[PDB]
């Protein structure tokens, strides 16, 4: 259960910017699409920062005793793999991604905000019972993460490009996993 | 009387691009940049699109590379990587990689037009040549670059990330020739 009416405002500020731009863009124009009371958006967001703020918080925020590291990170590679494949997050990226590429003010808050997540705290875990090979769990994470971008964040959000097939996205987890585990995995 | 002003007008819209994105630098934004009147823009480059081009192949321009049968895979891979590296490590060519980006993000109509294969030739000669597992080039090619653009390209062009200090810059380079190799090459 999350608030609808929140979505709502969210949804057309998604859409406004997509349209217009982010800074061009004013929160009665996004009250008008949202088909809601000027006064209402200011509830809930009382500037365009506090709503940059939330789409931020919402964008890159979407380890066992001895299962097989493969079993288990094929079903992290997964998961990650669904919230990409989802158009209404490539959206919301996109807008953000879009907002901060040429807004210094807006790169230094998504880079004081990238200094404070999942594939990493699992590789450290796995390292820890020595079923990973000692390096950085940031910067194993950091390949981890590329090895499904590169095919279904980054084609999506700078060209519009389609989504994934389920082949295809098999197919890119699948290899990233060998590739992955192929060099880091100390076998047991 | 146009030697001069041509280059003139594209390092003028290279500057004012790079520093404010290509949507919002209008035309004469980059003529006041450039010293010359509007119309002297506009019959050099007959509309923004052909800045935007024009865009491009500078940015190609920046970019051996054929492959090698009778040494090392990663002699002449971590040459490539290493030339790909420096491009990435160079502030004019993330500022234009940056408009690109830019530009293609906030116009779906010219994404939609405007889409490397230095990395999937020399990987299909390598395949031919026995060395490398087979794969679709390009999507190995994608999966290269992957392991660069990542720490230094991705965070850099979309929020000025700080470029990777040379220590950085070659292990992110080491790690994915380890990683690439360890998984593709034939011995």
């Amino acid at each position: 259960l999350t608030d609808q009416k929140r979505e709502s405002i969210v949804q057309a500020a998604i859409a406004e910017f997509g349209d217009r731009g982010f800074e061009i863009t004013s929160m009665d124009r996004i009250a008008a699409r949202a088909e809601v009371s000027k006064r209402t958006v200011y509830n809930h967001f009382p500037s365009k920062e506090e709503l940059f703020a939330e789409m931020l918080q919402r964008l890159w925020n979407c380890y066992r005793p001895l299962v097989s590291l493969r079993e288990q990170l094929l079903e992290l590679l997964w998961g990650k793999m669904r919230n990409l494949t989802d158009s209404s997050f490539l959206d919301l990226a996109r807008v953000v991604v879009g907002a901060t590429i040429h807004s210094p003010e807006r790169a230094q808050v998504w880079l004081a905000r990238i200094n404070e997540e999942t594939f990493s705290a699992w590789i450290r875990a796995a390292q820890k019972d020595g079923r990973l090979k000692p390096v950085d769990p940031g910067f194993a994470a950091t390949q981890m993460h590329a090895l499904l971008k590169s095919f279904a964040f980054w084609p999506q959000v700078t060209f519009n490009a389609a989504l994934l097939t389920p082949q295809e996205q098999s197919n890119v987890v699948e290899s990233a996993l060998n590739m992955f585990l192929g060099w880091y995995e100390i076998p047991g």
